[PDB]
Order: C-alpha cells, then sequence, then structure tokens
C-alpha cells in the first residue's frame, strides 16, 4: 500500500511551533512525498518560492535517509487557476517544452516524479476541450518519462495527479479511463465536500452521505467519490483515497444549535497559525479545550463546537475508519494533505508526532 503525503512550501512561513520546513519531515512516515506547489512560467516548470532550490535538495535528500522513499514535485493547486495549464496544453510546441522542462528540472533536483494539480480542466475557467488535451497531456508526460528513462538508464519518472470527488468536476474534465491507464497513480480528493461557502454546517470529508441527503448531495462524500473513480476506469490499486488533516470551521447562527446541518453564518474565526477562515489545521482543532465532541454516526467523522463556533475535521479514529474502509475497497493506499497541518512536533495535541499520519503508516 501507499501511503501519499503532501509537503507545502509555504508552511515555512506560520508562526512560533507551526513553521514547517524539510527538517520537520519524517522520512519513513510516508511511502511517497509530494512537494506543493511548482509554478510554471514560459511554458516551463519553475519555483515559487525564494529557497526553493535549498528545499529541493532537503527533501529529496531525505531519500539518503530512506532510499524507498519516491518523491513528487505538484504543479498547480486551487490557487494556481486554469489559464497557464489551457494555455500549455494548446499546442504541440507548448506541450513539448513543459515536458522537456519537467524532465530536466525534476533530474536536476533529483526528484522522482511529476503530480499534476490542474484545478481543473473543463472547468473554473478552462474550456470543455480540456478534458481531451488533459489526457494527451497525461500521455505526453508518460510517453516522454518511459523514453527518457531508457535514454539515461535512470528510475523511470513517475506521474500522478490529484482529482477532484465532485461528481460534477470529474465529468466535465476527465476521461477517467484514458488517464488512469497513463498515471502512476490517482490522488483522490475526497474532501472539501461541505464548508463554509454554504449556509448550513456540513463536514469537510464525511465517509457516507446522511439519511437526510438526496440526489446531487447525496455524492458529497468519500464513498461516493471512490465509486465514481472506480466505476468510470481506475483500476483500485491506482486509486489513492486523499484525507485531510484539516477541518471546515463555521460560525453558527446560534449556540443551541449545533447539529450537522445546523444554520451557519459564515466561516469560523482563523485558526491563530494557518491564518485562513473557514479551515483550522488538527494541531488548531486540539487546543479547543471546553469544547463539545460529537460524531456523526452516519458519515464516521467527527466536529466539535465550542459557544458559536462549529468545526467538521477528522481524528484517529476517523482515519483507522476510512483505512478500513480503503482496504475493504481494494484501494492502493491513503493520500494525505497536508503533512504540516497535522501535529508534526507533537506540541499541541498530546499525541506523540504526527498522530494522525502515523495512524495511517500503522494502519495501512
Ligand atoms: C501557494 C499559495 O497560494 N498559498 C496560499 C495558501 O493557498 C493554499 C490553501 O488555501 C490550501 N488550503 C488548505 C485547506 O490547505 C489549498 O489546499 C488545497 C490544494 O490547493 C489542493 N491540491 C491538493 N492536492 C492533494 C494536490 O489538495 C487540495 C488542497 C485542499 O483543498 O492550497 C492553496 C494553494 O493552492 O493559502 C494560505 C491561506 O489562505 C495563504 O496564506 C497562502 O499561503
Ligand atoms: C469558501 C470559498 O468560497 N472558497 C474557499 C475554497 O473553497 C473551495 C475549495 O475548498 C475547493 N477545493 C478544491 C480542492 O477544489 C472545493 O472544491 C470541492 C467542492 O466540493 C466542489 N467545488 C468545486 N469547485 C471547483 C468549486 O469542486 C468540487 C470539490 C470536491 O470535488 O470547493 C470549495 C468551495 O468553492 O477553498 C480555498 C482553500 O481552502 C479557500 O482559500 C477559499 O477560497
Ligand atoms: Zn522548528
Ligand atoms: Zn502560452
Ligand atoms: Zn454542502
Amino acid at each position: 500500500a501507499k501511503l501519499v503525503c503532501y509537503f507545502t512550501n509555504w508552511a515555512q512561513y506560520r508562526q512560533g511551533e507551526a513553521r514547517f520546513l524539510p527538517k520537520d519531515l519524517d522520512p519513513s512516515l510516508c511511502t511517497h512525498l509530494i512537494y506543493a506547489f511548482a509554478g510554471m512560467t514560459n511554458h516551463q516548470l519553475s519555483t515559487t518560492e525564494w529557497n526553493d532550490e535549498t528545499l529541493y535538495q532537503e527533501f529529496n535528500g531525505l531519500k539518503k535517509m530512506n532510499p524507498k522513499l519516491k518523491t513528487l514535485l505538484a504543479i498547480g493547486g486551487w490557487n494556481f487557476g486554469t489559464q497557464k495549464f489551457t494555455d500549455m496544453v494548446a499546442t504541440a510546441n507548448n506541450r513539448q517544452t513543459f515536458v522537456n522542462s519537467a524532465i530536466r528540472f525534476l533530474r536536476k533536483y533529483s526528484f522522482d516524479g511529476l503530480d499534476l494539480d490542474w484545478e481543473y480542466p473543463g472547468s473554473q475557467g478552462s474550456p470543455a476541450v480540456d478534458k481531451e488535451r488533459f489526457t494527451t497531456l497525461v500521455q505526453d508526460l508518460a510517453n516522454a518519462f518511459q523514453q527518457e528513462a531508457q535514454t539515461s538508464g535512470k528510475e523511470r519518472l513517475l506521474l500522478s495527479a490529484a482529482v477532484p470527488a465532485g461528481q460534477t468536476y470529474v465529468d466535465a474534465g476527465y476521461e477517467v479511463d484514458k488517464i488512469a491507464q497513463n498515471l502512476d497513480f490517482v490522488n483522490l480528493m475526497a474532501y472539501d465536500f461541505h464548508g463554509s461557502w454554504e449556509k448550513v454546517t456540513g463536514h469537510n470529508s464525511p465517509l457516507y452521505k446522511r439519511q437526510e441527503q438526496s440526489g446531487a448531495a447525496a455524492s458529497l462524500n468519500v464513498d461516493a467519490a471512490v465509486q465514481q473513480w472506480l466505476q468510470k476506469g481506475t483500476p483500485a490499486s491506482k486509486l489513492i483515497l486523499g484525507m485531510p488533516t484539516y477541518g471546515r470551521s463555521f460560525t453558527l447562527a446560534s449556540s443551541s444549535d449545533t447539529r450537522v446541518g445546523a444554520p451557519a453564518t459564515g466561516s469560523g474565526t482563523p485558526g491563530p497559525f494557518t491564518k485562513e477562515g473557514g479551515m483550522l489545521a488538527y494541531y488548531e482543532v486540539c487546543s479547543w479545550k471546553g469544547a463539545t465532541k460529537q460524531r456523526i454516526q452516519d458519515q464516521k467523522v467527527p466536529y466539535i463546537f465550542r459557544d458559536n463556533q462549529w468545526v467538521g475535521f477528522d481524528d484517529v479514529e476517523s482515519f483507522k475508519t476510512k483505512v478500513s474502509y480503503l482496504k475493504q475497497k481494494g484501494l492502493g493506499g491513503a493520500m494525505v494533505w497536508a503533512l504540516d497541518l497535522d501535529d508534526f512536533a507533537g506540541f499541541s495535541c498530546n499525541q506523540g508526532r504526527y498522530p494522525l499520519i502515523q495512524t495511517l503508516r500503522q494502519e495501512l
């Protein structure tokens, strides 16, 4: 089984003990470590932070402690948008330039592969034709990586992609069967199902639907996302179940109405370290002393509330449940976003270092 873990290069800017650098990484924890995020300039893979060249060397240098570890560099992300991808995949010359730059960039810094995180082809402003151009990009990369390993004598570069769980986004941008044949693995982003953009509370990553949900809403859960990718053509062994080490928060309209589905007036207060209203790292959820914890029985996940604040998140128990689920489905493993949001130095939760991700390592 694979345990794919994402590192983010902006976590190094958080305050105090929340600051995260490659030295905070445990090389033995995961099977694959993915570096988020590289960007694109003139159709070529590029760095995004002042010290990326040093961080890349430190990150890949972890393989000197664990040679079995595979590292990948992720390009894109939610904030990256779609314009640069659309433009890059539109012509054979742009695709060639990007592919050749990817090979040179990855070899230069000792990465073992590339993780595509285009969010998303066929949506967010990207035309419907990008569904087919995304396929061509995946094929071009897989082909170029295959040939380069043969000419260089080095281990073949890996190709993975982070993909959406929402049925509407899957149908709009992915020829699932085709890309699954050329990707080494698929990192299913089975989270962000509900959030503060809604007027009601809802869990970020529920395993199953609530009895009360039907229609399109009945597909806003991990199980539905998984079934969709498998039914559409993804071999089970290539489907990696993504799990969040963060939760999504809400400000309740009333501290007396605290159920999942209760009215909400907006995002929950920003975390003192993550500072993005609407989400909280697991270590920020751990500091909620005096809060009431509840388990959503239908969905197998927890949430906590204190006064008018409500947050749906994942804990050791829900991670154990999800691993039990993925094993029963025969999935290739688990993926986690992100290392720097787990209690990576065991400071906040008194559950040791990486309580959530260590749980994945042990259960898998
Ligand atoms: C580089 C950058 O824009 N940095 C921003 C930072 O943006 C982040 C956060 O909003 C992340 N959100 C959370 C809850 O972690 C967000 O995570 C996305 C990611 O883009 C997607 N890709 C994956 N993969 C598995 C590849 O998973 C999803 C996750 C979870 O939905 O990523 C964006 C950057 O794209 O936000 C902070 C706070 O607003 C800001 O200071 C700055 O550092
Ligand atoms: C609260 C708000 O308006 N914006 C948030 C932003 O919320 C986004 C992201 O969390 C999306 N995450 C990813 C990886 O795309 C999330 O996508 C989910 C959602 O269930 C469906 N909506 C989309 N879109 C492309 C809109 O795709 C699916 C996927 C599930 O497959 O949607 C929410 C709401 O739009 O999150 C960022 C990062 O935390 C935050 O800075 C803020 O911009
Ligand atoms: Zn430190
Ligand atoms: Zn261009
Ligand atoms: Zn919802």
